[PDB]
Formats: structure tokens, C-alpha cells, sequence
């Protein structure tokens, strides 16, 4: 079975996954988003399977509800945030993958995120490239990126179903 | 007719222009102050005006409502904060100008913020200098910043009056 | 009798003392800890006393209430976040040490904070050497430090308690 390198999140009602390079803040972004009101699903690594046409993630025991910080140490998501700071298992429908600046690729349209797809079990996972930049409210930009995401979905969703001339 | 190259938003109830070098992370601070409860008036370039002794910024149509953030793009953000979050028009008040701290000049009274005056249309506008380090919370620096500055032109306001001896 | 340099809040029942080297944002930090809930008792420098086997730390006059930013200068605590913002005296709980990544010393449990001791006029008070990356929401990690310390000190007040048998 399938394991995957990545933060998992539940951010406005859309399973979100996280990745970059080491040591550039994703855990503490994590915390962040949860600080925001948003759910934990799994730090570093993901359980993935397919049921009913969904990629569903979930996060393996022992392990579940816990992030580490480096400097903080270990945290215990449900003390610290409650026990509706962290879920279970989630559909994947996001893949942000945090980029440094100068890494980036040329932007085509810089009115619209850079999007690309990633193929998770064969399935395709929207994928965004996100520039990092220290100290510009990472969290909330993050947060408006997902939410952006989640109208860019439900506009795809009202054409397809505005088809039915 | 006048337009002006600043961000402008409405932060307690003053009318503040914000201006700087490119890619220091402007847009990103209103983004910040909008999720922080303020409003905005216009990115990037405003409309301005004298009606009644008072300076008027407006945002002109079309871009209005509309906020660019690298990584995001377009920003509704009427619909993602809210009707009240942003605003069609509002006196200036106040002109912030972010400044890298190198080159930052030198500091006369250092328990104060650094005052200048900005000609805007032949009106005296408030100025301040404001040092930018990266990760300090910017958003709550400039909420504070705005917030002193309308407590000390209250101050002004009442010493004036208090001359009725 | 005794002063101290550092920075005295009131974070989650603790009584917190902060200290790093000059122009990193400590003074920042109390601000952003305040727009979290938190409490201020002193700025810059502390008296210290001994009460009844505590350690109490204890702003003095003139300067209480007052916190100096640069780019904004003093800030009216109370004014600005209410009279309940600020408190005149608390025991002291903890000391965390704010260090550049680079001087950090080497993690021998990193699923732990690295934890020192201080020796303030005579009494150990738990220490914490954290490392400060700038733009990873600074604040809330030192919240969540201290959350946890206090959990873990009512962690071995219940294990002491625990060998009643």
C-alpha cells in the first residue's frame, strides 16, 4: 500500500497537501493553519488509497496528531486546538507545493495562480506552485490560495452542469 | 484629473496611502490588514480629488474590489471578506512609506516614528518612514502605527481647542 | 537590590522571560503576544524580588505600561489593549533564550525543546534555547512553548503527586 511525502491539512473543506524542501517552515505552517480554525490530517507522510472513484488520505496511528517543530518539540495537536483540530481521513482534491522564488518557473498568466497536475495513484490532483517569501503572512496567503481554488472548482463545476442545453 | 501610485485602505477610520520599492510585500500587507478588519480602498493606483477642504482617494472601476498577490493572482475580495471589507472612497489621512531598514535615514527622536510631510494636490498629508524587517508582524506594526498616529492628531485637535482661553 | 535585561510577559498563567540579542524583534514579539491575549509586565528590564519561596518580577514606575518599537516608538499598552493588557507584578515560570539558528548548539532529543537551567538569585528557572527563523509566526510558536511547558511541569507535579503510595 501507498505511503506519500507530505503535510495533509483540511483547509475549507478541501484535503490540501503540502510539500517543498526541508527546513522552510511547512510544519510551522501547519500549526498556523490550525491556529486559523482549519484540521490537521497528518505531518510528513500520508496513507493514500482509492475508494469510490476518491483519493482518500489518511494518516497511520501512533503518529496521528502529533507535529513536530523544531525548537518546540513534539505537539499534541488535540490538547493544544481541540478534538475538531484533527480529522482522520480526508478526499484529496490540492496539491500546493511551496517553491523558493528564485526556483521559480516564468509565470504565463500572473493573474491566476501557476497551475499545474500531479498524478496521485493515477489520479489527477490539481497542483500548485507557490512562491515562498519569509514573512508576508504565509498562513493566510496559503488560506486565500485554497479558498481561490475551491470557487476556480465550483465555476468548472456550474459550466459543466450549465451544459444541460 | 490625478491619480497616484500607492495602495490605499481605510485603518481606523483613517485613509491611509501605502507606498514602497517593488516586491516588498504591499500587496500582502492589505491582504493582512483586510483579514485584520480594516478595509480596502484601492490597489496599486488611485483616483484623487479636493471636495469640501479634504482630499478624496477613489479607486477607479473595474479594478475595484480586486487585489494581485504573486503566487494567488486576482483577489475578489468582496467576496472572500465580505461587502464591508472594501470601500469606494475615503479621506487621506495618512501616508505610510515603507522603507528597507539600510536605507533608512537617521533617527532624530527614536521613542517617536519618523515624520515627514507628502504634497499631495497642495495638502499637507502626515508621512512616516517606516523601517521594514522581514517576520516581525508587519500587519499589527502598521495596525499600531495608524492607531498612535490618530490618537496624537486627536491630541493636536484637542490642544487647538483647548485654546478657547 | 536586583534588576534583570529582558522582556516579562504573562503567557497562558506563565511568567515568561524573553532575552536574544539586540534588533531581532523581542520588543515585536511582546506586541504580537499581547494582540494574542496575552500580558505585559515589563519591557527592557525587570526588578526582581524574593516572596515567600518565589520569584517575583516587577516593572518599575514610569516606564510600566510602555513598550518602545522602532518605526513606531512608545506604545501606550493600555491604551491601545485595555488596562487588563497589562499586570504590575508575576512569579516567574520560565526563561526562553532566542537564538540564531547558526549559534544553536547541537539537539541531543529533538522531539524535546532544548532545556537549560538559570540561576536567578539563587532559584532554577527552566530555560529554553529557541531557534528564530524570521516568518514562521513567531508568536504563536512561543505560545505553543509555553502551553507545553506548563503542561509538562503539571506533568511531574502529578507524577510527584502520583508517589503518595
Amino acid at each position: 500500500k501507498q505511503t506519500w511525502h507530505a503535510n495533509f491539512l483540511v483547509i475549507d473543506k478541501m484535503g490540501v497537501l503540502i510539500t517543498g524542501e526541508a527546513n522552510i517552515g511547512k510544519s510551522e505552517l501547519s500549526l498556523a493553519l490550525i491556529d486559523r480554525g482549519h484540521q490537521l490530517v497528518c505531518d510528513d507522510v500520508i496513507d493514500l488509497k482509492q475508494e469510490n472513484n476518491q483519493l482518500i488520505g489518511s494518516c497511520p496511528s501512533v503518529a496521528n496528531g502529533y507535529i513536530l517543530i523544531t525548537g518546540i518539540g513534539i505537539i499534541d495537536v488535540p490538547k493544544l486546538f481541540g478534538l475538531d483540530a484533527v480529522v482522520n481521513q480526508h478526499e484529496v482534491h490540492l496539491s500546493i507545493s511551496l517553491v523558493k522564488p528564485e526556483k521559480m518557473p516564468l509565470l504565463d498568466d500572473p493573474l491566476n495562480p501557476l497551475y499545474r497536475t500531479e498524478i496521485i495513484l493515477g489520479i489527477n490532483v490539481p497542483k500548485i506552485l507557490f512562491p515562498i517569501h519569509p514573512g508576508r503572512n504565509l498562513p493566510l496567503l496559503i488560506e486565500t490560495l485554497v479558498r481561490n481554488h475551491r470557487l476556480k472548482m465550483e465555476g468548472y463545476d456550474s459550466s459543466h452542469h450549465f451544459h444541460e442545453h
